[PDB]
């Protein structure tokens, strides 16, 4: 749950930066 969350929102950081 909260795991995933945070996992998916470096991944919309990391996407977002490049």
């Amino acid at each position: 749950f909260f795991f995933d969350t945070l996992k998916n929102l470096a991944g919309k950081v990391i996407g977002a930066l490049t």
